[PDB]
């Protein structure tokens, strides 16, 4: 089969490659739907994960079921599935200690495109079927349930780890897709005052309707002092880092307040460290908690968040600025998060 | 000065009782606007508090603040403010452990109306004003901030005891004016299906409109039954407990599933004691979670949901369905939330 | 293959079973020492359990394994090990919920002697070893080791769901095996007075030994009324029920302080229900939690009690009170669990 | 009256200053016997909290009440009491919010030689008496009491902070007394294997005593590298940061699993900023939870704490190794915590 993979760090271009073989316990999916993600861009031209050879890339599909082992239950030939990007082994130490997302191994919960042959190609594996996929429903625009898979369970996971209280203040940096839904899902966690952080015109627009009550750009002062100066003096309950360089981490410490919590989803792919500052977090006294972790998958996580979108919890149309059709075109979305054009938020190749 | 009190159990009237002053800490403030609570119902008619003579009922307010004791920093004569109808002593070991609703005492943290003088006064006293006291937005109708005092306190701690996680699916048994909070407090905090147990209709419709995506009526099968066959034999993950007599509990443990958590914000006013079912509670080990909590009050929780009406996260308008004028209206709204005209949900009277 | 099993109702014997068989993820084990439990002598003697057609009794014990499925990767034949009395199937949405204990159904993660044969035979079998095994020490006491697959586990899962705070005061109503360890694991989670409930003097002296600081005979007094002396009237911050009646409940929530958590490990099997008392719950706002749950089992959970003997957290050997070295002193030791002489805690066969 | 202070940063000695008149609600009491802790140091010889102007310093005192206010409920002249070195105001928004420690103020929560004048004086005043201070029992000893106002609750709050499971592995950085209450505490809350890291003779002995189980020098090697080899390359579950510079950190995130959850109670008073290491830190994604925050104070804490000595959960005794008396003696104490000597934990000046 083909497949767009990424030919070494710095590299990529169609392959050809053997087709997966479906174990006793999984499926094999060709996909409907796919889309490009900014963290296949630091996998491939930042080698922020290491290096890899022929890895096709993509993590973000709906498909159709192909083939299934001899002991799927759950799933059949035919059916149409949302596939997480978090793909577990729920049979590990790591599930037993409540963290799916690192079963055997720091973030080898999530697999497609970090070290494990992506969706975009004719076909693609997925580990234990009935724990890992869930049902498409059929009025579901193909675009709509790709946004479920990773930049809505990877936002929401922002808001659920900010541990947020009725009518807290919450910032949010950075409003690229992933942003966008960590300010949805703080607003759906009953935050009050939610301040996004982003410039490029189509997301500050986006960023309102889901729910932002100011936005600020990162041009026109120190965020943390237009913060400041919103809050007279007061700071941010939580913050929510969710693009950006590492120095938002200094940026979060300084408009949170003492005993606030700073959740990142941003996948830092540069540099040696993140700064605290000293000062700022209380000299390490502050209370200041710093959270962050990789979005949560498997088949209970996309069901639920499936079931959100069809009780019109979010809208995720907002999400999708750019549309194809044709395998083809797998190339050139993904060059868009690359160069990432002022009109863009997410792209989707429908197949 | 006047006021609309309990002469005893069964009895209600206008009485004189001395007018309030304030200590070093507190204010003295004069109602704007009232509502009246199905609690001083169960108060009065039931005893469900126990023995009182001629105390002034209501704690639902918003009023003017007319004196402040000497020690008063933020807030002055002349303040228009919003009311907490729980207004804890912060300076106890109950909120030293992190119980407001607690201080000197079970329920203590609530005194209008349980122990102390309530808002049916001319003037009434508020202990602890720059704890307990917020200010009123200048552009906030009145009756929409009368809710905020303990309706929407009360039922969005339905949703935050019932510790809620994105998607899950939520019963809340009763849609009364409480029940309407808990079902728009589930929805912002990520609820999925959100099943509303009712059948007036006007609260019908003001349950779908707060975010219910199911209605179910007592009078087509026990309501547990109805539930399993919506959840196609599985349950619901939480169930919020707003309304109705306490064999409600056994309900609610009939229809949750085992790990769920069921959360009681209901005041059970009479009955010995509420029934768990023995073989449907796993016997005590199904880890089906019972919770049963005072709503939160102070100024700080005031503030927070103030802002939350502000930046629109919730309707307190629909709340609203009878509006009187003038002071002495206050005994036939009363008596209302007894007989409860179907097409009442909650009255407010403004002086 | 022979094994002492439920005849029927009143009715206990050895009995020719063929041996089971190991399924891919399976392994087979030969106990090395067991021990009757209380649910044993109730499932038959009472039928807590329904009507079992002769069932292998026993879920206590550590042993040797025999046989291991072709895809049983960490362990094999001639390992010791340590079986947790829960052995949960890890592939289930429950599982993904969070409730082991309840994977693919209420309590359904407890197997042994409910619906799959215990361990009182020549051999057992383990679903997924690699996920429901964990090695025996090489030095460790075989009677010691039994005690860590229930006893410890559930009288710990007691401590655990009780959420005890550093200081707080904890009441353990039961002073039986599982209540002692709940007595240890309340130590073991900082509580500072801990007052243990019983009258048999053998369990009151292992009580003080694992921490308790006051010791109340239920039979001597009101137990809510003897802990409100103890207490200046002023309650416990948590109560572990862990024997006695439901009636135990009500017990619990009127010495409790409001706010506080009321923590259930015994198995309820009489009576249609168990009761809140109305008053004392504060009408159901008293903040007053109850919780209730099978406890959890599973590699990690057997791995992570055994370090805690192993670095001589918890001394076991306390729980031992009659050792036989005979694999037919089994019929024996359950009866002995039956008759409870007023010198037994635990019984363990080291056959 | 006299007493010793910080005559601006890097300068101590002896001032005049009028003896403290106690407010409505506060009390003035006469110390018994006090302590030096290595955080004043800071604040004096490296101005960790900014510059200061004539501040008695001292925040660790046992001692008797000689004057209250006209509200003073619980204590009264003559009354023995231990006074927390964190005395809140318990009036704040930042206490309704949950962070007594930060009430009016980042830090705030904690007076005594932060902002306002020490216990190194004849008299000291102590803000809200019934809800800042603990009844000294009679029996106990005056050296070890006061190790109950520091170094107790900060080492349990570093155990509390880390939330700690049943068996879980934990490591302590730093064996200071600070870090001997932290593995006290980490032992109390169920910890399995517990490593001390340290070199101090004195200190390690009394880390072995307090539970740890193992011990390594951190100028041996990387420690991370160590632990790393202790545990087989799996990693830690918790670690509490309580000694050591800013580098710290990374070590911390370097040996911590991910999920797991790392502690700081370490006062960080030099440097920029701590550094997170990025792809140790599973590039922001790890769930390897960064928390720090300033010892909890008041009443009930230092009541709670006060129980669990009395009922022997902990043994103070062993942190104080160097006993003087005379109040002339305070000001040779302090310079202990400055020099250190290789025999010394902490020194108690009795009066
Ligand atoms: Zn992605
Ligand atoms: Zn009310
Ligand atoms: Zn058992
Ligand atoms: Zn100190």
């Amino acid at each position: 089969m083909k497949g767009f993979a990424m030919l070494g760090i710095n590299k990529l271009g169609w392959i050809e490659k053997e087709r997966p073989v479906a174990g006793s316990y999984d499926a094999i999916v060709r996909p409907l739907a796919v889309s490009p993600c900014t963290s296949d861009i630091h996998t491939v031209f930042e080698g922020a994960l290491g290096d890899r050879k022929n890895m096709i890339l993509g993590h973000e599909a709906v498909g159709e079921v192909v083939e299934v082992g001899s002991e799927v239950k759950d799933f059949k030939p035919g059916d149409r599935v949302i596939v997480p990007c978090t793909t577990p082994d729920w049979r590990s130490l790591e599930v037993q200690a409540g963290f799916q997302q690192h079963s055997n191994g720091m973030l080898a919960g999530w697999k497609f495109s970090n070290f494990k042959d992506g969706v975009f190609g004719e076909y693609f594996h997925v580990n234990d079927a009935d724990m890992n996929l869930a049902i498409l429903p059929k009025d579901m625009p193909l675009e709509n349930a790709v946004m479920i898979t990773d930049m809505m369970t990877t936002g929401f996971h922002g808001a659920e780890l900010a541990d947020i209280e009725m009518g807290s203040s919450v910032v949010v940096i950075g409003i690229g897709a992933v942003g966008l839904m960590g300010i949805a899902g703080a607003k759906l966690r009953g935050a009050g005052r939610i301040i996004g952080v982003g410039s490029r015109p189509i997301c500050v627009e986006a960023a309102k309707f889901y729910g932002a009550t100011d936005i600020l750009n990162y041009k026109n002062g120190h965020i943390e002092d237009q913060v400041m100066k919103l809050t007279n003096g007061k700071g941010v309950d939580r913050v929510i880092m969710a693009g950006g360089g590492s120095e938002t981490l200094s940026q979060a410490v300084k408009m949170v307040k003492p005993g606030g919590i700073i959740s990142n989803i941003n996948y830092h792919g540069s540099g040696d460290a993140l700064l605290i500052p000293r000062v700022e977090w209380g000299c390490g006294m502050a209370h200041k908690t710093i959270k962050g972790g990789l979005c949560p998958g498997g088949r209970l996580r996309a069901e639920r968040l499936r079931d959100m979108v069809v009780y019109n919890r979010v809208d995720l149309s907002k999400l999708v600025t750019h549309v194809y059709h044709g395998f083809d075109h797998i190339e050139e979305a993904l060059l868009l998060m690359k160069d990432k054009p002022k009109d863009l938020i997410k792209a989707v190749v429908i197949l």
